[PDB]
């Protein structure tokens, strides 16, 4: 009863489920092992999918309940939130896509093994089911796609009741009266804004001086924070949390101080969301016994084919270095297995976009101004505001700008940074541009349809290339 | 103000470039010509700048499409399915029209401010070319102003094409202009022509509560060059929304009746099956055509083509070499971004630059919900050119952003060259088509392959992943998620 495979994938998130599918499409006898009830990993079950659903639903709530719909002649006397039903739309979307992956596995003849996978030899993986039953897979290659987990806050114990991670925050049973968020990174700002739109009094506390996490352009970050403050989202930047006490009355007392030191203070809230980071997950996988050592941050070191020290054991996604993003994991999955089959293996982390699905959105790809200064690159800047864009103006949705960074000597686009409507979709045109080594002039000369938000991308590139846009 | 020459301002002007018309082609050409260091004049006959597009075209239409879509989401099922519960969703049409008007006004004022900032001299009057190097503007007060100029750029745009025997009065018989400003939602509307303008304006009124039928002489919706499979799928979706179609049908006449309603007589296009349909508002949108009235063309010897366009060469020169023409008044797709691009490169050409534009990289968009957008070649075009191609498709129903948003109609279709994998056409029916097609336009500019695009790290979850998936299916034979 051992299964014989060519490729055994441990984990079914964006890295592993896509790697399983592609490996099957390339002709490899393929197994995928998953410990959880459903397939899809962090992204589908407790990440990107439920968060974007709540961002969409909460945005439309705000449009209806606030001023926006009345200003377009859509009149309603009495707009009410039904939170159970909003959660149910979220849950339905999750269920359909997790079902979708099960179908795709059958369609592609990927064998799904349920259980906790442990590498029990160079060419062997053992999955242990919840009742203790085992299934052994003897296998040519092993692909580790075990992903990430929440980074705990030392001294504060998450219980998913009143002190929640992202997981708990995606499923609160009612709108909290007061919420504090620790970490103003991408996840914190998205979940904070959801709850703020729905009625919560929300403050994010962040040790650093800016919101939106690592690599966000500083000017874009400042402009983004100012807009969110005007919506009602409060921030205490440059601020340390010392501790948090669960109280007898169900509330929480949170002690903070300036990050440099000084001014202690206590803030009370009904829910504390702890989202200071995420970290690679390799627990009880069998690495120590194989001699595969981790790097100081818990990642598995790999070569450019994604091979560990043991050349038939591979790793991809949130368990390895680079941006902890679902598209990044997916592409590492694809190219790893293409490599197994003898092909070239390339991904360029500089061409991997980041998106924040707030309203307004934020999105960027390539280098920020700060990165270009660190590196000593000589660059120029083009900017165009959405207030001068015809589609944004027609939609009455005009916050933000596109900022382009270009190289003086060659006019090469080095980075694209977008704050405003449609940023998430627009950054894909920018990623193609960076992949192709576009000049700012090339982008300015594309015949962008009129009226589109994309025209602002064209115009900011014109400003960088020629010195001046047309419409501003 | 030397920069505004209205009634009363009639001294002779000297210019390097005189642009006749302030639509997307003309106003942008003026701005760019000034930025290149030419002494530039733009002449406009109407009370506001920005032409057809700003005043009676793209801008007000897009505003009503956006607002009417939201009304649909609120008033039907969508908002309730997200737990957003509302008592009594009511249409305030005056207030919706007012949002539209506000946007138009801010953008027309925007162009006036840009002309100032760039030192473009705005002459308010009817321009007529009165010599190889001369334009005379006649103003509203009867006065005249001579511009002695080295180059002339004709950007006089287009007008609605009339329907013989049906008089547009902008009351119950409207053009696109009248349809953009109706006082009330008609109980029933007939639309003559199922081109882009017709389906957009139909759909607006359908959403707002009208019963709508479009009558079209050809066998498909969405105008010339739309891919036939995309057209059929789109038509089907619009039928399920409640928008009726009579294709392969000609209108033989219309009569305004004593009850205020209109009887529209129709037949099969080939003949027979005579029939009458009745409506409260009749929208006539069979086409648009180039506008060159009283421009001085005959006197100069500039002969028009049989469709009324001004023939020009690859630098946009007419047969008189210092007289140029761009935009809706020349050949090619009658589109704002097309006009604007011709304008820019024409004036770069006057300054000594290269003049290049690849029409196979010019997208078209329909701003319905779902949107339709495309660029490059359709299947029908590739067949008739004898090009060997392969197809990749990916449905929005398998895309995570579309699914999460419960916004899943349509697909992306990519056509790639059977041997080289070169992208030859991209055709998108669904949410976000208008924005997404610009990624495809950029790809086509480079001569990119299906593989090239499949390997771009599109962000997750985005609609654009469907674009990547369809390219992957075209390149490798199979996508990941379908
Ligand atoms: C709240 C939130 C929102 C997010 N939003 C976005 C977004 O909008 N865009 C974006 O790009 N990214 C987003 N992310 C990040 C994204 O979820 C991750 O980058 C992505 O899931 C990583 O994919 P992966 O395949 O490497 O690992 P994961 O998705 O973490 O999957 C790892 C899988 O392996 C399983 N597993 C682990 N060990 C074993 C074992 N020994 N045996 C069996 N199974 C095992 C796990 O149970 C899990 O299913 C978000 C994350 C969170 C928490
Ligand atoms: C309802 C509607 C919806 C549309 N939607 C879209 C869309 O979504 N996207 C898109 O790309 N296109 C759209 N279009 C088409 C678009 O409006 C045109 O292709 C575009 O305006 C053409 O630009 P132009 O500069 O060539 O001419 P025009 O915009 O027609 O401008 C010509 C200008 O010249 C002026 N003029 C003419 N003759 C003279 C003279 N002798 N002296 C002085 N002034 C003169 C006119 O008054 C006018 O202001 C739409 C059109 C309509 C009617």
């Amino acid at each position: 009863q051992p299964i014989d495979a060519d490729v055994t994938v441990i984990g079914s998130g964006p890295g592993g489920y896509v790697a399983a599918i592609k490996a099957a499409q390339l002709g490899f006898k393929t197994v995928c092992i998953e410990k959880n009830e459903t397939l899809g990993g962090t992204c589908l079950n407790v990440g990107c999918i439920p968060s974007k659903a709540l961002l969409n639903n909460s945005h439309y709530y705000h449009m209806a309940h606030g001023k926006d719909f009345a200003s377009r002649g859509i009149e309603m006397s009495e707009v009410r939130l039904n939170l159970d039903k909003m959660m149910e739309q979220k849950s339905t979307a999750v269920k359909a896509l997790t079902g979708g992956i099960a179908h795709l596995f059958k369609q592609n003849k990927v064998v799904h093994v349920n259980g906790y996978g442990k590498i029990t030899g160079k060419n062997q993986v053992t999955a242990t089911k919840a009742d203790g039953g085992t299934q052994v897979i003897d296998t040519k290659n092993i692909l580790i796609a075990t992903g990430s987990e929440v980074t705990p806050f030392p001294g504060i114990t998450i219980d998913e009741d009143t002190i929640v991670s992202s997981t708990g925050a995606l499923s609160l049973k009612k709108v909290p009266e007061k919420m504090v968020v620790i970490g103003a990174g991408v996840i914190g700002v998205e979940l904070g804004s959801v709850w703020q739109r729905l009625g919560a009094d929300v403050t994010a506390v962040e040790f650093l001086g800016h919101v939106g996490g690592v690599g966000i352009d500083m000017e874009i970050s400042k402009n983004f924070q100012r807009i969110l403050q005007k919506q009602g989202f409060k921030f205490k930047l440059n601020t340390k949390v010392t501790g948090a006490t669960k109280k007898s009355d169900g509330k929480i007392d949170v002690s903070i101080e300036a990050a440099s030191g000084g001014k202690a203070e206590v803030i009370t809230c009904d829910v504390l969301l702890v989202c200071i980071g995420r970290r690679p997950f390799t627990k009880n996988l069998g690495l120590e016994e194989l001699g595969i050592e981790l790097d100081p941050r818990g990642r598995i070191p790999v070569n450019t084919r994604f091979q560990t020290k043991i050349p038939n054991i591979y790793a991809i996604g949130d368990v390895v270095a680079g941006p902890m993003l679902a598209h990044k994991a997916e592409d590492e999955g694809i190219i790893c297995v293409e490599g197994m089959a003898g092909g070239a293996v390339h991904i360029d982390y500089n061409c991997v976009p980041s998106v924040i699905y707030t309203h307004p959105e934020v999105a960027w790809v390539g280098k920020s101004e700060e990165q270009l200064k660190e590196e000593g690159i000589e660059y120029k800047v083009g900017k165009f505001p959405f207030a001068a864009n015809s589609r944004a103006k027609t939609n009455a949705d005009t916050d933000g700008m596109v900022k382009i960074l270009g190289q003086k000597s060659t006019d090469r686009v080095l980075g694209a940074h977008i704050l405003g409507p449609g940023a998430g979709e627009m950054v894909n045109e920018a990623a193609l541009a960076l992949e192709y080594g576009a000049s700012c002039e090339d982008i300015a000369r594309v015949c962008h349809a009129h009226p589109t938000l994309s025209e602002a991308f064209g115009e900011a590139n014109l400003a960088a290339s020629f010195g001046k846009s047309i419409n501003f």
